[PDB]
DNA sequence: CGATCACGGGG
DNA sequence: GGGTACGTGATCG
């Protein structure tokens, strides 16, 4: 019709699938449905002859049995050569995984294809449907909750006290204990605040519900609750109740009809954080300090009813940000889910890696390609494992750091060498083009799948850069600014997507041939570097940082940047350096682990920071320190006398025991483990006191002085007693402090022995 | 050793 | 739900 496509899933009517498209047309929302398309895979016969037994295989679902319903002959192509395979039709998509491997394992069956492609996304690519095309200008609604938490509760033990959301009528707080503030609303109790919930969702209609890590804690506590209290949350615009998809070994939730947008998954990818914290995250964003207040905070103000307005202005500033961080971060998701032809749900949540599988499959249907499958465990296990032929970093503390971007290379390279799975080694192929040192050689005789996509996504993009100079529109101009750095996204994902172990259009000689083309410019641009004093200090795949040893920062930056400007007009087509940035200081271990610190003294690093709660606290406060010591005052030999006093302290038990507790989930019924690790060993004595563990429970321990493995030693922090019980020294500083810290003094030429006294 | 198991965000 | 992350490091067995 005329509407922008925000989503699309399949419900059954009578045993049968219908397709449901969910539109926004000049503000309304309409759903269309499609009850005529069918489920099928392909099948590749040793002779046609077959077709008789295989279209008579059968399978069982539903206490039923399941039978292909019709069968097809069809003409594709197969790794750039035609092939002839038989589509064969089932009624229900969940007849798929019922029937394919009955079909794969027939004598006559070479292999089956295209046969793990969700029905919704099989239906927008082979009815040519693009979501978020269009003018079309969506409403959006924050949603937040606070929660009643004491350590090492089973999830969703404590009440739901306070509910928020928040959009451009402002910032609204719903609880059920007295607080008197302009933005909160009183209610009886819990029941009535989640009811209120719903209220204001229906009401307010909104096409975008935007989390912060709803997925995984909003949504699931709220279903929680709901279940414990027997009330629904009609919030689907068919009063479905939002659904938790279990989305690797976390969570995922849809709302029908609507976009669950949860920023964490989006941000995480975005922008480089040691911790994702909405408070982390919004003042790298938008320059401002947002307060943290603590789950413990927020438990002794509610049960003492002291304090209560801070809990609640910290609630209606965590929905506020929401919405200010959902608004920021939306219309790049929204270009990307066009460009990829999924929707914003689906396509905000997943790797670069995925929307580029995505994009191909797509173009795979345009193109009449047979898609090539996903590999299988033993395949992925076998791609984790190859080894690609074709520096280390200098060592010590480095002033004037810029930072130089490759990645803007590799698209041309593919495209130039005509680097593709389907022209690698072709046989009586006329012309070839031979990568340096690997040797691997792309027919020239016709454009390759993937380089024949990239040129013209590159091609597109310089399109909306030119109708950007000639737009006088700044609506137009800032929607253009969106698409057009959707398609550098893409375009730059290909070189990492040919080496992605799950890849359908995986190819290692692609990736190596890409890699060795790729290091003469390289090369080329250290060379240039060195010629004009700058030295390299880093270099990777993705890019390099240098500096002029012992010059003054605004010349480095001035040359950096005259030298970015000189090499690109040396370099030909559309090929690409960047100048990304200038950093104070900075020093680098081994590849992607290095640590940095701007002139604004933010430090910046990468594979090195280890903030996650099975770290004592003791470890990560230790590395905090030696970074800081190292990047804010340039003094390393102040980093190294900061661990040996530590272990020293350690050794004589001077630190606090609260600084050594380690926090590990359970994930499991205490009876499926195959390892006992020390949170199982105190889990199954919390459980023999009478103590119901279940998944998700965070057990605290602390790991205490004795013979063999740490899991005999550790006990449950309730249980420590610093009067009868002693701490593990040896295990906080061999196994907790000097790992935190050993990494990072490797670059300064210290080995973990000479960090004691 | 290989196998197993945990992390993140949120309260 | 015709796709159940992601990559990495510690500890068990
Ligand atoms: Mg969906
Ligand atoms: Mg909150």
């Amino acid at each position: 019709h005329a509407g922008m496509i925000i989503d699309a899933d399949y419900i059954t009517e009578d045993g049968k699938p219908i397709i449901r498209i969910f539109k926004k047309e000049k503000g309304e929302f309409k759903v269309e449905y499609d009850r005529t398309f069918r489920p099928y895979i392909y099948a590749l016969l040793k002779d046609d002859s077959a077709i008789d037994e295989v279209k008579k295989i059968t399978a069982e679902r539903h206490g039923k049995i399941v039978r292909i319903t019709e069968v097809e002959k069809v003409q594709k192509k197969f790794l750039g050569r035609p092939i002839e395979v038989w589509k064969l039709y089932l009624e229900h998509p969940q007849d798929v995984p019922a029937i394919r491997e009955k079909i794969r394992e027939h004598p006559a069956v070479v292999d089956i294809f295209e046969y793990d492609i969700p029905f919704a996304k099989r239906y927008l690519i082979d009815k040519g449907l693009t979501p978020m095309e269009g003018n079309e200008e969506l409403t959006f609604l924050a949603v937040d909750i606070e929660t009643l938490y004491h350590e090492g509760e089973e999830f969703g033990k404590g009440p739901i006290i306070m509910i928020s959301y928040a959009d451009e009528e402002g910032a609204k707080v719903i609880t059920w204990k007295s607080i008197d503030l302009p933005y909160v609303e009183v209610v009886s109790s819990e029941r009535e605040m989640i009811k209120r919930l719903v209220k204001v969702i229906r009401e307010k209609d909104p096409d975008v519900i935007i989390t912060y890590n709803g997925d995984n804690f909003a949504f699931p506590y709220l279903l929680k609750r709901a279940e414990k209290l027997g009330i629904k949350l009609p919030l689907g615009r068919d009063n479905s109740e939002p659904k938790m998809q279990r989305m690797g070994d976390s969570l995922a939730v849809e709302i029908k009809g609507r976009i669950h947008f949860d920023l964490f998954p989006v941000i995480r990818r975005t922008i480089n954080l040691p911790t994702y914290t909405l408070e982390a995250v919004y003042e790298a964003i938008f320059g401002k300090s947002k307060e943290k207040v603590y789950a413990h905070e927020i438990a002794e103000a509610w049960e003492t009813g002291k304090g209560l307005e801070r809990v609640a202005k910290y609630s209606m500033e965590d929905a506020k940000v929401t919405f200010e961080l959902g608004k920021e971060f939306f219309p790049m998701e929204a270009q990307l889910a066009r460009l990829v032809g999924q929707p914003v749900w689906d396509v905000s949540r997943s790797s670069t890696g995925n929307l580029v599988e995505w994009f191909l499959l797509r173009k795979a249907y345009e193109r009449n390609e047979l898609a090539p499958n996903k590999p299988d465990e033993r395949e992925y296990e076998r791609r984790l494992r190859e080894s690609y032929e074709g520096k280390e970093p200098e060592k010590g503390l480095w002033e004037g750091i810029v930072s130089l971007d490759f990645r803007s290379l590799y698209p041309s390279i593919i495209i130039t060498h005509n680097v593709s799975p389907d022209t690698l080694n072709r046989e009586n192929c006329k012309e070839y083009d031979v990568a340096p040192q690997v040797g691997h050689r792309f027919c020239k005789d016709f454009p390759g799948f993937i380089p024949s996509l990239l040129g013209n996504l590159l091609e597109e993009r310089q399109k909306i850069k030119k109708r950007m100079k000639e737009s006088k529109d700044p609506v137009e101009k800032k929607l253009l600014d969106y698409r057009q750095r959707a398609i550098k996204i893409l375009a730059n994902s290909y070189y990492g997507y040919y080496g992605y172990a799950k890849a359908r259009w995986y190819c290692k000689e692609c990736a190596e041939s890409v890699t060795a083309w790729g290091r003469q410019y390289i090369d080329l641009v250290r060379r240039e570097l060195e010629s004009r004093g700058f030295k390299v200090l880093y270099i990777d795949t993705d890019g390099l940082y240098a500096t002029i040893p012992g010059a003054k920062h605004e010349e480095i930056k001035e040359k950096a940047l005259k030298f970015v400007e000189y090499i690109n007009s040396k370099l030909p087509g559309l090929l690409e350096l960047e100048y990304e940035g200038f950093y104070a200081r900075g020093f680098f271990v081994t590849k992607k682990k290095y640590a940095l610190i701007d002139e604004e003294g933010k430090i910046v690093t990468r594979g090195l920071e280890i903030v996650r709660r099975d770290w004592s606290e003791i470890a990560k406060e230790t590395q905090a320190k030696v970074l800081e010591a190292i990047l804010k005052h340039g003094n390393v030999d102040e980093a190294v006398k900061i661990v040996k006093e530590v272990t020293e302290k350690l050794s004589k038990y001077e630190i606090p025991p609260e600084k050594l507790v380690i926090y590990e989930q359970i994930t499991r019924p205490l009876s499926e483990y195959k390892a006992i690790g020390p949170h199982v060993a105190v889990a199954k004595r919390l459980a023999a006191k009478g103590v119901k563990v279940k998944p998700g429970m965070v057990i605290g321990y602390i790991v205490l002085r004795g013979d063999g493995p740490i899991s005999k030693r550790a006990i449950a922090i309730e249980e420590f007693d610093p009067k009868k019980h002693k701490y593990d020294a040896e295990y906080y500083i061999e196994n907790q402090v000097l790992p935190a810290v050993e990494r990072i003094l490797r670059a300064f030429g210290y080995r973990k022995e000479d960090l004691k006294y």
